[PDB]
């Protein structure tokens, strides 16, 4: 608790707030408790937003700087923080903050400072829609977060795919979320075009937490009578064969997925 | 029916710069649009997307006047919802006035971006205007004195205006005049702007900024302490006979400057 109570009211003057980002982002690990304190604060939110704004025009045309993106993703850890807290997550959800996080979100750039900014972003998120509210589906939904998803998983770095597609498993994983992407042979041909390549790059190019993502997408989408009907001719011939097999060796939980995913298609 | 189809059309780039203009001029005929614009975050989401498909525009500055127009007609929108009483306190609470501040935070003097400047002021004074203590807790953690600050020196007149408002009604609430006493610094430059102000304003008059910048020295003189401070620093100008033309008109300003002068009499 010592310097925890100092760091967090030193975010006030930006004289001291670099500091205290950067420590407070290291022991956000520790102090279980950093969330609500956080959120708590008077000002503190505010301050961690003020961050977030302060970088925009760096971002396209896309000039930012490593220590930019570094000073801005301390501020994003301990948003994620606040986003996956019990006490804390509703209310965050409220503030609408996840839209201050959608300009870094579409962002293109390759540069390492660009994809750790996304990567740290898309944490947020997936720390928003690790518990399943009804509300921030519906909200992710309403907000249009999903093509942005798509774009990263289709050309992003190998761990923010990973985290892009988990944000669109837990999407699809939800009655309503599965209705919206199916609701059209186009919104449903156009995830399933990328998760597509995606199967095809990862038979060359293994990534174990990525595939288990992937499959459970496949899964889910298997769950409606369309998507189903669809899969069943344009299911990655890779998820059929063994291709996948010896990687799968180890990951039961995965290998189970893909038996239930064939098990559905067909009849 | 039709503002329902408008509202319905902003959720759709290829039909919302039609809505947003459509939308924009019909919003003094509109009643509760605050609440029918909120009534989806999707609304909301694609009201933003416009004020954030202008952050490119900053630095180099290119911002055209149809780029500023169009996003100011989104603007127009997010104003009604931060005036309404219904919808005030959601806006606050996902803090979408700090989507504004990098726009307040540019100098480019191009029209372009002096409207821009000037339409977002808009927001944040329709803020200050409802009176709620809830607006003056928001803005003080925000930042918004200091870039108000910095217009209120370089600005055109509009802005100028407008920037001295918003200070001024957070001087006028009790939080914001002590959150504005509470250290050197803050009383320090606010009452360095505020000189210079009056002292531009004596050539080249004008009489809105003036009673606006009296105000604000007749509430900073409502602080005790400050008024050793005030009565060193405070201009000429507003001592003597100049003004005093200026001010033939207005019975409220003199009326407010002389309370002023009978604030700091020792
Ligand atoms: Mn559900």
């Amino acid at each position: 608790r010592e310097k925890i109570y100092q760091w967090i009211n030193e975010l006030s003057s930006p004289e001291t707030r670099e500091n205290a980002l950067l420590e407070l982002s290291k022991k956000r690990e520790s102090v279980p408790d950093l969330a609500p304190m956080l959120w708590h604060s008077f000002g503190t939110i505010a301050a961690l937003l003020q961050e977030i704004v302060n970088i925009y025009p760096s971002i396209n045309p896309p000039t930012l700087t490593a220590h930019q993106s570094n000073r801005v993703c301390n501020a994003l850890a301990l948003l994620q923080c606040v986003a996956s807290h019990p006490e804390t997550r509703s209310a965050f959800l409220a503030a609408h903050i996840p839209l201050f996080l959608y300009p870094f979100l579409h962002t293109v750039s390759k540069t390492r400072p660009f994809e750790y900014l996304r990567l740290t972003s898309l944490g947020v998120i997936g720390a928003l829609v690790k518990t399943d509210e009804q509300e921030v589906i519906n909200f992710l939904l309403t907000t249009e977060i999903i093509p942005l998803c798509l774009r990263i998983m289709e050309s992003g770095s190998e761990l923010s795919k990973t985290v892009a597609t988990f944000i669109l498993q837990k999407i699809l994983l939800d009655d309503t979320g599965l209705a919206y992407i199916c609701q059209t042979y186009e919104r449903f041909s156009h995830v399933a075009m990328i998760l597509g390549k995606m199967v095809l790059q990862l038979s060359k190019e293994p990534s174990a937490r990525l595939l288990k993502h992937v499959v459970r997408c496949y899964l889910r989408l298997s769950d409606n009578p369309r998507a189903r009907e669809a899969l069943r001719q344009c299911l990655p011939d890779q998820l059929k064969d063994t291709t996948f097999a010896q990687v799968l060796k180890d990951d039961t939980t995965t290998k189970r997925w893909l038996a239930q995913l064939v098990k559905n298609l067909q009849e």
